[PDB]
């Protein structure tokens, strides 16, 4: 059983030799999304849409295990907005690309099913490994990176986002990590840092590695310390990994919230200049076809007041249309746009003069390559990051968590337990988590 | 005293030569197109392209300015109109000689250009007449052409790249004493030597329009073309498009040229590329309604482009038309390519689905003007014979209001340019196997 | 079932991929080899006496067993590489040290630990059967190679390829190479055959081609722009006759290097007209084997500034190592880079770091390509942009005296082997691209 | 006429307004440190470390050099020893004059530098007295640093990168009215804003060697260093070292600082590094003798790193000692590293193994001073307080001598600064709370 497992991972003394052979269950308790329901939510508006009624916790078999892949037990996950989009069905349902894909081999086939597993971060203990496997084996403490890369095509060998055929994991693969058990490609496999709980470790993934190579990575805006860096929705899941890469790096952060509270949240993290555009009431559109100038404008006199007269070296973006324009016109010249979604609307509007005048970027970033996502990762094993949890569920109650991330109703990181039978476990490291408790925990 | 017709005497004797240019005294005053501060309300309640340059356009004579440190005096053998001298000529958006007086606050020398009068033009080809104060890389007698950048570098901003410097200035445009005159004061900085093999208005077509696309295009500050890429070019026969063209041709990339006519479609088969797509025969229409974009010919485009190209998506688009473009030269664009943008002539404000930016990671680059090495290195292509100056037309300076017009209303293909001291076409080549190597090439917009 | 009959197979139309793939493997295949006996055999002499006629033979050798990832390819041709020779001659240890100890990673990496080594480091051929797991190559397919072998589980090579820690050259530190009837390689190696081009011809340029495209055109090699001048050692040479038609195609002005007149023609031929014959001219840069003649340098400098009016370079494209770098660092530009994939004459190099700080310059290493830069590279060739460089084509059996001519660097630009290919200038499949380029593709000939 | 005590107390008191500082008579002299043209072969046949900067320096009384356009005349209240004021003091390699004769050649405004004397230094602190025509950025009472790059940018090569300028001068070496004096010229786009929680001297401290770190390790025309990188520093205590261990942890990198004693290694614990080579206590000798290098050492080197790092290796190497150091430089760095370099003090022939660059796509960068907007960066973090002054000692100007001496013999960490106007140490701070919140920082060294 799944308990037996679940014991073998907790004794210290266990061996390599030992997790290896323990035989795996038939099926294991996963959430799930299922196919004869897609058009469930009938006529309604997207906001409209409740999580709970479309998420199940079911028993689910366990999938054959390919080359290059790994079986790994799954103690603790996060809620994504990915997963909830596929809660939803929005804009369509994950089904249509599952089935599509599986038309191109057996193995691709697998992930074809009736039910979808989902979620896209993991922290957990490595049960087999594939053929071809070399640098993980069993009993491996292990976080998992979202991206699953064939590399097949060329045009991903300089900077594997670029590969035409990747998929996210637990989004457009089955098999994801809102589960007790999970698979995974080796070279999505990176080690859970020591002085981290499963949850904590869960948390930063996906989040975190998309931040990093938005701001830090030479893929994106390749960030130098002194540079102001303007962070908006700086206390959400993104923001709150941003924050922390410009204040480590040294740059200054321009944080932008919506509430006292979430600026206090940026003062714990340490950043000093923060706008709370809900106070200030700025307002870059007039009606939804007209943008303000006017309101540009005055974004950025105090964005000069807090910086003594500087204007903004790279502004990292994701809300999008309704805060595109202010971030085009606020930036310095010469300077970097950087953008990873668009939650606001995806039809951008900016002046084109302010851009090209100026000889300012507009650069795009999408999730990050296994080299950034490492890096990511391994600035959380140094205590340089930190994660971000506000609230954990459990398996259980992912539907609540789920709903909850959905009206935006917590900060940070939103975390699931999957096999840990309570939080604060996994930690190895005693010494190094009591020197960085105080960060761990901002958000809690 | 000395007037311009006696410089012009010892700039066309065979044997006359850099002793006695540097020799001859200052004239008093020169023949300038100009535009006076008098009339700048005189296009009144018209539309744009109801302006007709010729109204404000004179051909005055004015006093020679004080020649200051790192500056040089150069006598004017040719120019060119350029689309920044056409709204300088009508009154868009708003005159010149706010900028003059604002900036003629900062010193001295900034004053000098402080008049009633704006002497324009940002390109030339002629000869250093006199050289100032610390100036050590040009001397009298020395056959020039002109990069249109003017920086002060007071400011720390422009030491990594000059286009980055607040106080810079465009020369005939935010400066005085422009190119289209008998005589032009200029920085020392700002020149380049004359291609020998080009007579003085070809040597002068190319100056902005050409070190502008190769930034854009060529420079690692734009869009850092290499040997084998897609490049969408918008407008490929118009004066940007056509250097753009060239330079992904001499650079080994394969230019997707984009059209407006057959004639136009023609003149890039002569230029050497293969993938042309006539927008206007096609048909479309990326935006159904002045508010709203169609997606579904964004894919159409996208379709066409990869029926030229064989299954491949575009590295490089070459943006400038703006608005009406810009939304499907996002789409088209490869994942991880480049959109380079200089210009939006048919609207600056952008509309573009960010889906297919971050999805895609691709990226969108702002370019304007260029840097005097890039300028530099611009020109030096031309002076290789690697890129062709593109004139189709050329006025005499008297004329130079007909061919503002020209430019305003569009008549024309590649560069529009006007012979100022020169008294005719052809006139200032000096290696004449060099240009019969190239000569077809050198006609091809004619 | 032999290779005739894999052969006659694959030059039929309604040999379907299903049923290529459904031929028997033969028991053997002929394959140019090097033997674990034999490493030894030359021991006591000088380098330049080592005679490879001596150390290949041609074998009958079994096929290897298919792994996921990978693909058997029937080889129409191949080409002789500088690895290819130093394996031959067992220098500067032999390959099978590499592929014992490597062989214990896994019971994959350990088909390659073999009494002998199948070489070749190029090929072009056909699809013969695909592993678990390829889904972008399939039996019948018309492929060259690139040569190099990447694994992928480290993280490293996740941002360029080159990066990866567990990185093997196909051929040379991997067994069953391109000179011979069948290879393995990865379905990460495989491009598609240019069509204009005859079996032969597209093999040729893939490991020198691939390696120039990197270190000249690539942002991760010089990142080379129209207009740029750029000094080309070995112009003629293997690698310097891929790299000068980059730089022409690329619109940039080479100064090629070559050691002789006949050396010079040939990079007339190609469309260079700044040449240096520093043999010609004499250039002494070591006084002797521990000291540099700096005013050798300078006199280097000068015939370079004469022959571009005064400018200096913006890259040098370097390989030959310390008889050369100190000159290559020296007339190099402010603010300009010297790229280098190879040390031919010697790996310790010394140069004046004066001339590099003080100038801002910058040495950057370079070495194969990744699978992008390698499918660029390709996609070149293909559009007739940059010609195979083809002197001399010998067929399998005379390997050993192929590899005997690029040992004594006799030939310029590349020496081909026909493998299964059973005569030259098969293999086109548009006939009037060729026709086109033609001239161009028999310049080296 | 005034002495300059009179313009000290004249800028001191809090009704002198700039436009009064400004109209203040120059005085007939100031004191400076110089070296005498007299003299450069005093050292004939001395080894370089035999020779004594105590005996070429003096003490004397200059006029003031005429103000040129674009310049600024700056009261000097501090300046600082750098290497190349200690290599002139000696004329090694030769002797400053000979360049300072030949680019007199070039104006009359260069010519005011060739003169019998030569006053040194390349860093200071002050108040700007007069402010040349043009100048606008400053004005007299601006309380300023200074950066050490002239820059003429005539030619078109330093348009994208002002270090590429072939007219570069250093100010104080390449130039004279140096700033170990109690006057100085220098172009103001030399000048920078003087930190307020800093003193005079310690404000005159990072300077040259500030900069120089700040593009070698922190620009992209350097290293282009990020979080996480290992960064391998040689002589981490020195100049150079003290400040590129601090832009590697304040940019949130880890330094694996190389040095020779375990005092050198105690100090770079208080700068916050974890990770330290003492080369002495390990004993490595990376050249067997002089023509014949030792691998094994590289290797052992390479060990005691990957102990450290924890089986990582090196992403960036800041190289300086050059010779001795640089095959060990070359080995130790990551697959696809950087080893950048601004110096060989152990000698400039460098021997490495090409093999380890070649096989493993590591890069060589040569870096050299700065450009002005890097150095503007550089000292915006010592104002923000991310990077402090390592002053170590302070002399006074008389003692200039004494001082050169020092640093040619290299007995101290850090920074050694030398007050020049400024009549005691700790002088000249206005925001006495934010020094309170960076003091033991600051002091370091001391
Ligand atoms: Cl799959
Ligand atoms: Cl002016
Ligand atoms: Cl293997
Ligand atoms: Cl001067």
């Amino acid at each position: 059983t799944v308990k037996d497992i679940l014991d073998a991972i907790q004794s210290p003394d266990s061996t390599p030799a030992d997790i290896a052979a323990l035989p795996l269950p038939e099926s294991y308790r996963a959430i799930t999304v299922h196919k004869d329901e897609t058009e469930m939510f009938a006529g309604l508006e997207t906001r409209d849409k409740d999580p709970r009624k479309s998420i199940h916790l079911d028993d689910v078999p366990v999938p054959e295990l390919g080359p290059g892949e790994a079986l790994v037990a799954v103690m603790a996950s996060s809620v994504n907005y990915n997963s909830v989009h596929t809660s939803i069905f929005e804009p369509l349902s994950t089904f249509g690309f599952l089935e599509r894909y599986g038309r191109v081999s057996d193995l691709a086939k697998r992930h074809d099913l009736p039910y979808h597993v989902i979620g896209s971060d993991l922290a957990g203990v490595v049960l087999r490994t594939g053929p071809g496997v070399n640098a993980w084996q069993a009993g491996d403490e292990v976080v998992a990176h979202c991206l699953s890369v064939e590399l097949e095509s060329s045009d991903g060998h300089n900077d594997t986002m670029l590969d035409p055929e990747q998929r996210i994991w637990g989004f457009e693969t089955n098999f994801g990590g809102l589960a007790e058990i999970a698979l995974v490609k080796s070279n999505q496999l990176m080690p859970k840092p020591d002085h981290l709980s499963w949850e904590e470790a869960a948390a930063p993934g996906l989040v975190n590695s998309t931040a990093y190579r938005q701001l830090v990575s030479r893929n994106g805006a390749g960030m130098k310390q002194g540079d102001n860096v303007l962070i908006w929705g700086a206390s959400g899941g993104l923001g709150s990994y941003a924050t922390q890469f410009a204040l480590a790096g040294g740059a200054n952060p321009i944080c932008v919230v919506s509430s006292p509270q979430k600026a206090e949240i940026c003062r714990a993290m340490g950043a000093e200049a923060i706008i709370d555009r809900n106070a200030e009431g700025y307002r870059f559109w007039k009606d939804e076809n007209t943008q303000d100038p006017k309101e540009w404008k005055r974004f950025g006199k105090r964005i000069r007041e807090l910086t003594g007269g500087e204007d903004i070296d790279i502004v990292f973006e994701h809300p999008g249309r309704e805060t595109f324009g202010a971030s085009v016109f606020v930036t310095r010249k010469g300077g970097t746009i950087t953008t990873c979604a668009s939650t606001s609307g995806y039809m951008h509007e900016y002046d084109n003069r302010y851009l090209w005048m100026s000889l300012k970027r507009i650069i795009g970033s999408h999730f990050a390559n296994y080299r950034e996502a490492w890096e990511a990762n391994r600035l959380i094993a140094k205590g340089r990051i930190h994660p971000t949890l506000s609230k954990v569920y459990s398996l259980e109650d992912t539907g609540q968590a789920a709903y909850d991330v959905h009206r935006n109703l917590h900060q940070g990181k939103v975390g699931v337990l999957c096999l840990a039978p309570e939080e604060g476990l996994g930690v190895r490291d005693r010494e190094k988590r009591a020197q960085h408790l105080d960060a761990i925990n901002r958000f809690r």
